[PDB]
């Protein structure tokens, strides 16, 4: 059954679920610092949820690696594409817990890509450190990812900055379209900037794999850092179209290890490569500072 795990530390506080290995809340005192989870065993409406063994989608549902065709099958009842991995929507298990660290373990047996994966969480007085670890259990090497689906709280006041040299513009399917190197003045979040007030669902490259976001509202900001530093991120808002219940009290900041549809550039791009037995980590950490 479903399981919630508490870390704290000072007044930090962490809520994990075994369903999906989400977060579903971070708070420092009774402040939101991620989107509170609704705790419902959907990963799309708790605080934060992995990405394993890749992120966002594959067009097209199949793609070439070292010679062989693999096909991919739809996940989730609402998008026709296979998207961010099984991690998400895979019951995980418990191997530590303790007042400030916390982790889970999910083994994957079906489907293109078999694999363990381990998350581990931990909390300092001002930072929560999250750390995938994917190992490939199947019988060939595979291109692998990782990353997370933070959902931030948002505010008219909120900004944020991340260095991007270009981003995809959106095309139909919510899939990745074509490349472009000049950043629209309302996209561009190289100096802090306000989320647009209408639909964003875009990939940015040449990221630095840190991010800077601003609540000046309630005095603070969050530091993003990932280790090794991820190349991409995604910027995620919705419209009171595609989700009726939606007021622009949230949006996502997407860290991925790789770009979107790597898997159908050379050698998988920011993919690596795993041979059976191999592993990849990477890490993703949230300090909370005063503004």
């Amino acid at each position: 059954g479903m399981t919630i795990y508490t870390l704290s530390h000072g007044s930090l506080k962490l809520d994990v679920s075994d369903q999906g290995g989400v977060i579903e809340g971070f708070w420092r005192d009774t402040t939101p610092l991620l989107r509170p989870g609704k705790k419902s065993g959907v990963a799309t409406d708790a605080s934060c949820f992995p990405l394993v063994p890749f992120a966002n989608r594959v067009s097209g549902n199949r793609f070439v690696w070292q010679g062989r065709e693999y096909q991919l099958q739809p996940n989730v009842e609402w998008d026709a594409h296979y998207l961010h991995g099984d991690g998400w929507l895979g019951e995980w298990q418990c191997v530590s817990h303790s007042d400030d660290s916390l982790c889970l373990v999910y083994e994957h047996r079906s489907g293109v890509y078999h694999y363990r994966v381990s998350q581990a969480f931990h909390l300092t007085a001002d930072t929560l450190t999250v750390t995938l670890s994917v190992t490939n259990q199947g019988a060939e090497t595979l291109p692998f990812g990782t990353g997370w689906h933070p959902y931030f709280p948002l505010s008219p006041q909120t900004r944020i900055q991340a260095q991007a040299s270009g981003y995809w513009l959106e095309r139909e399917q919510w899939l990745a379209g074509e490349f472009c190197e000049q950043l629209p003045q309302e996209l561009d979040f190289n100096q802090p900037a306000p989320l647009p007030r209408q639909w964003v669902n875009n990939g940015f490259a040449g990221w630095n794999g840190q991010a800077r976001i601003e609540q000046p509202q309630e005095g603070y900001a969050i530091i993003m850092e990932t280790t090794p530093p991820a190349p991409c991120y995604f910027i995620f808002v919705s419209d009171p179209a595609f989700d009726k219940g939606y007021a622009f009290d949230f949006f996502c900041l997407e860290p991925m290890s790789h770009a979107p549809d790597d898997h159908h550039r050379p050698e998988g791009g920011d993919l690596i490569a795993l041979a059976p037995g191999e592993s990849t980590t990477s890490e993703m950490s949230l300090r909370v500072e005063w503004l």
